[PDB]
């Protein structure tokens, strides 16, 4: 036989050595550009980071950290996930002499648990927001039979703290008394479905009251919070994780905030440097995904311009406007509004369940998802960062509440006129031609705005 | 005012971080004018690159194809598909014995998936000692005790060790220690061992003892493709492997595990495939990134093709040719040659230790790594991946040798001049004009071939 | 040369140890010339101390009846198989719903034992709180996070609380923490518990949220044997108990498990047997201590008698007696009276904390103990099994709380003139003429009442 | 109704309390001293040990150590447990500034596990002496097929070491070997069927060299080691645990001895002491047995006694001059011999099970014990202390050996006769005179020497 050359396997572009999934590539920008996309965890990153992301950068190897590898060739990888760090610090506003940074984590799941490996040992108590109130699962959880979910309630011992029955606010009073019963070794504040803002000064106090370390997961607000659009979980916490590709509008990976020097009110000095950059490796992870972390270097320089100020600004304005419509029209916001970028949507009291809207609303290409709320998931998640990364500011999200609403409208016509089993009510999605005016209308409005990371000139399928 | 989306979203690298841009540039001169000798490093293809950089990785998806946990995955669960058949189709798997979960970030969060599904919290693991050429994830302890590897942490791991004196795997002391020990899981596969491996002996091994049977292919995974090495899925019940070694792709990590009949209680069937896939996801992982998950997938048709055979085959040809060639300069092998991608050359009977040899080779832009040997490693690993995928054939890899010859006898020279402390070493290193020339050499030879992953010609750095 | 077997091993106690033969009459004295208070005191009869004392003593026979590890235990069996039938008898028990093991060298290795049988490492427990009346065997941590019980160490635990202003259990916080919690066991039973408990309820929350159900009836085994109280085994699927306490037997432990078909999958019968028994030998325990295992036949003999289930009747009616005087004089009692044997004194109303209570008491050799109370204990914990086995009635109880009365007095006229520190407390106990006489009085009425196990008139130190 | 009278129910002996008791316990009385006890792990202790373990003592609750109990009355307690520690230290001939010991335990297996719990975490590392090869069950046991046996398994990771496959003895370069592959936090010496001495020299450098702990459990050997008619344990074990009722000849209960004081060449200090003692209580125990540590200190006065080290020196050479004449009628001693209490009989070379040799014995009122050898156990383990210590000499012992070759001749006897199975070996057992003659002649030969404990002349069966 004979070798490939380099020329015919390794230069010649992805649409030639792979129409497959260059087509489908191409379909997923189409459907990125021409719905609503309202996942809360989503975004849209700049080509910028694309261009970093896609480098050279995946195929060096360059396992320990900088200054101390365990081989050579690592003059400029050095050098990239030191200004990685270093700007990493300042998006967040923090100085290098109380405040390290690990940007090694592959995403958010792997910065919990190297975060957790490093500061607790096997079977240490850990408490975190309950799914249902709006917390995650790397936070620990285990269901209703005691089934053991989350790898944290496997490998260490959970208990979920709630938002409060009623209000849907947290319960501060009854956060402390299980934190007093069940004395954890480590807090954790911060999830994936609360919308409003954290009190670090009352989980610190609770912190204090029962030993614990404070650690905050701020990967769906990471963006507000280098903005300072949000409160500071830095001022009280003593470890601070983060996913970099949410709010923060970066590449998909994780890092691992610690604090360093004096301690507040013997000398003592914090003990977290060696221990967290030890978990991440050689504890559980293997090489570094450099060309992640060449990207989020580009995604958090761009995180410290005045523009990105104003885009938390306007994230956090488009999930206010966007809720101040939905609830103009009756509906029912939890705790009745938001403070950062998502709303949570109670659906119970239409007689309606997550699954039914958010399966009408794809088919009107309008990306939201079912989220459980205080209490078949009775209610939708929706957030702002990824629209409003396209431009659109309160006007446009008051017309995505129209959108909503006429969603919404139609999954009651449905309803009433087929049923409320899943088999009745798919009846009506079949060649029903108001949700087609509705994507319609959805796919005319979308096309209006700009959208980051590539262009839509040179898109296959426009 | 919000910035326009052109500005922040659509403007090109180079104008938006000059800085990183510039960093990159640098590291993509390194990289094709050097000589890269790292064994569990590659080129990937610039079709890999164009999948890893798109869109893909602004979505969120949760779950599993035809099993997410939220819509808009009308394309992600085909691209997902995709990959999934491309990897059983590129190691020639029937899809009733076989499934696979691409989801992995890495290779390490895909050994521990794994061992997350089919072991609880503190069972007994045995794997290959890291001296003996082991890799981390498949345990580790240091002398005093403390747990290094998460799979000593929150696992009970042990160690089998190659035999002393001839460097291959000692099958009667594995067999021994797992009766002594008695692992519920069993890992082959390394990181540094110039050998095959008997699957069949694993077999015997973990049946007698009653374990399971799990393959780490990271190292050896293209060749396994190419079926140029003995298969792990003709014996194994679970196999992981990282995708950017010599498989040539972008860095994931997959888990191969068994379906359908077992082989002579009943009519028993495997029941590895909701386990595993429960362990990635809702267990240990978050969303997938389905940017790798594409690229993944380029690479894996990749190397179904014709010419990826004839790759495999060369470089295990690359390999034997470099390694004859030093033992042809009296140079110490570990078993004395080499059948797969790399070698392990021992430096103790030269009287020098691992480190010196890989600080004199780096400053010469030759990557190699410092490695433990049966027993300051005493030893260097050396592999034929990374230029071999640059068109490197054996004549080649036979200067190679040259300038790793020539690097050791700069290397004698130093310790026998300056000393044999790493302190007086360091001396020999200061404005050492035998080394500038073997830095000239090396570059003006590593400029003589192609680069995969991007174009020579369109780089910032020129020459 | 060998001593003669009848100089050391026949020659009595007193001439081949005076210093410990003269230890053991002081002890006599000190037991029934006092007040003897402490809840889980009891003074057991000569005829369980003359099979404690015996040649029982001297046999190994790990292993069961009828399924020993070796040989000579023809005897040795018939007296764990009596033990066993008495102890089913003794609580009224079916042989085909329940079963038990009299092996437990005590009650922390009955619990233990217990634990090990069904459950694993790191499983979830609930006990009662330590404040709130529980035991250290159900489970203990500091605020710190320390561990200090065994349970906690190598099992989960979480406590439950009693009622903050009534003192009863709180039943709907139990229920809301076994949900949050999702305990695999749930522990009732308690130390100073003053009150009966709801196994009916227990059983309620237990099937709620999948638990199993143990009773540690330890203090109160006496009063369950005579029915006097709730009986555990109506909803319990595990009961443990010592046998030293409100039984008046042995020191020793024993397990009670279910046995036979389950109530309303299948036709399942219950698997606690071979756990339960495998738990406590070969894992956890050696040999038994046939001399306890026979005495405490004897105690079970004694225990079915229809004077035992008098004596249980006389010690509920002693404590509400002596409850009864106590408020009578303005005290606080938790749950304010009393359903079993013991009374929970809160002292924070007289601005006195247990320690100070119990240090005074003790030189007037009235022996209470200082007790966590809902909330420096500020309680002292009261028992009646002890003084009534001495034969007191009502009357003589109302003697006690007078006693009990002039000690708290005493403490509060010392704290009124020293202070209310420790330190400062200390000082009123030098050559106190009023505590000197109230030890003249304690004495004087202690001597007015029989002794069991043994005879006052042969006493080495009269009067 | 109508309450018992003390003197009724309280006062009365047992003979008239309980007949049925009283019975038994005098049937076991005839049995202990109208046989051959040959039990390794059995003696008969002093009339003044069981006067002490059946007294008031049982009715006290001492909770905690002497001078830190939990409430009052334990003024002549806190003696008692005094004089128990202080003799166990004088009876080994331990400086108290170099070590303690807690006499609290219930049994030996509560002290060992006591011990564990002091100085190990939960899955921390153990490494004991395989059961097939002399160990014990507290040190650690698995099975084959992976059961975990041993609670020490159980809670703990445990891996045995084992004897030479040929010549019985500890092998202690596979020792140092499985040692350095494990890394055990702790490593345990002492078992229950070893019949040579401990080096414990070689053991300690061992535990220096991969950096573990040192325990002795010397239950066994324990009365030996008082007497010092063996190695001492204390020269080179940081901890020693033991029982009290096997060749120490005292009640049944157990104690831990630990080290204290500057430690062997900073100015480090051993921290045994806290942990030993709060492991025991509160940790694993509650209310120590006062009886028992009564007991006990008796037991430990008469162990320092002249006569005692005498006593040591007669077991050692009753269990030598029986070894002598097992093996001159040809039979084979694991090791070829002893240096203890204890012969290890190995009955494979004369086709021959262990339990065919110990139910034959047994029904010629002859205990012996079935026990596993290297390699259905296929040996009898035989121990000296019980007899030796009614009085039995070099002599005596060379008739027990001939009791015990008619024994197996007989066993020999019926398994040509009637097969190998069980059923078939059964039917030999049945109306079998010659049987019966030996049964005679041991009953005859029983009670021409004296029993400790109780008075002969006293008994009821005689
Ligand atoms: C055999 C093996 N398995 C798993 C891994 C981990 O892969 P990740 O780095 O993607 O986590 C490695 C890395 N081996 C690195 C080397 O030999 O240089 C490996 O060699
Ligand atoms: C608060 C939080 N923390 C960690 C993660 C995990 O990130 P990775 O997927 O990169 O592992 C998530 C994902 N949240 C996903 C969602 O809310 O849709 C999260 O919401
Ligand atoms: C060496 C050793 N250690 C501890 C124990 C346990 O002692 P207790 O039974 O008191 O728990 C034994 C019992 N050995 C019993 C035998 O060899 O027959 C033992 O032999
Ligand atoms: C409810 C309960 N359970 C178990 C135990 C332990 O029993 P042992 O001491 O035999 O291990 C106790 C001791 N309670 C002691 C007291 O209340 O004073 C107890 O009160």
């Amino acid at each position: 036989s004979h070798m490939d050359p380099v020329s015919v396997w390794g230069n010649t572009p992805l649409a030639t050595v792979d129409p497959e999934i260059h087509d489908l590539i191409e379909k997923e920008k189409r459907r990125q550009c021409r719905g609503i996309e309202l996942i809360a965890s989503e975004n849209f990153t700049s080509f910028a980071v694309i261009e970093a992301l896609g480098s050279a950068l995946t195929n060096k190897y360059s396992e320990g950290m900088p200054g101390n590898r365990y081989y050579g060739g690592n003059e400029y990888i050095d050098q990239i996930e030191n200004l990685c760090r270093s700007r990493a610090l300042q998006a967040f506003h923090l100085d290098a002499q109380s405040w390290g940074v690990n940007v090694q984590p592959y995403s958010g799941s792997p910065a919990n648990f190297a975060a957790y490996t490093a500061v607790l040992n096997p079977h240490d108590r850990i408490m975190g927001l309950d799914l249902p109130s709006g917390g995650h699962l790397t936070h620990g959880y285990y269901t209703s039979g005691g089934k053991k979910i989350s790898a944290t309630s496997i490998y260490f011992e959970s208990l979920p703290y709630k938002v409060n029955s009623t209000t849907g606010y947290i319960d501060y009073d009854r956060l402390e008394e299980k934190a007093l019963d069940f004395r954890p070794k480590l807090i954790i504040c911060g999830g994936s479905a609360y919308p409003r803002d954290w009190d670090y000064k009352r989980f610190r106090e609770v912190a204090d009251k029962c030993g614990a370390l404070l650690l905050c997961d701020m990967a769906h607000t990471s963006g507000l919070v280098a903005a300072q659009e949000v409160n500071s979980p830095f001022e009280y916490c003593d470890i601070v994780t983060t996913t970099t590709h949410k709010s923060l509008r970066g590449p998909r990976a994780g890092m691992i905030f610690y604090r360093k020097g004096p301690k507040p009110p013997e000398n003592a000095v914090y003990d977290f440097e060696d221990k967290i950059n030890f978990a991440v490796f050689p504890s559980l992870q293997g090489g570094p995904h450099n060309h992640q972390i060449g990207a989020l270097a580009v995604a958090l320089k761009q995180a410290a311009s005045p523009g990105f100020k104003a885009y938390a600004k306007q994230v956090k304005a488009n999930a206010v406007a966007l809720g101040k419509y939905l609830m103009g029209k009756g509906y029912s916001l939890v705790t009745g509004g938001t403070e950062n970028h998502l709303v949570l949507w109670d659906l119970r009291p239409l007689g309606l369940t997550g699954n039914k809207v958010e399966k009408l609303c794809d088919l009107c290409n309008i990306t939201v998802n079912k989220n459980a709320v205080f209490g078949a998931p009775g209610g939708v998640r929706i957030g702002a960062p990824a629209m409003t990364s396209r431009g659109l500011v309160e006007k446009d999200f008051e017309q995505i509440g129209e959108f909503l609403h006429r969603a919404v409208t139609l999954t009651l016509e449905i309803q009433k006129e087929h049923g409320k089993l899943l088999k009745d009510f798919n009846k009506g999605l079949v060649n029903n031609k108001a949700i087609e005016d509705l994507k319609a209308d959805v796919e005319k409005f979308s096309a209006l705005f700009d959208m980051p990371g590539f262009l839509v000139s040179e898109m296959k399928y426009k």
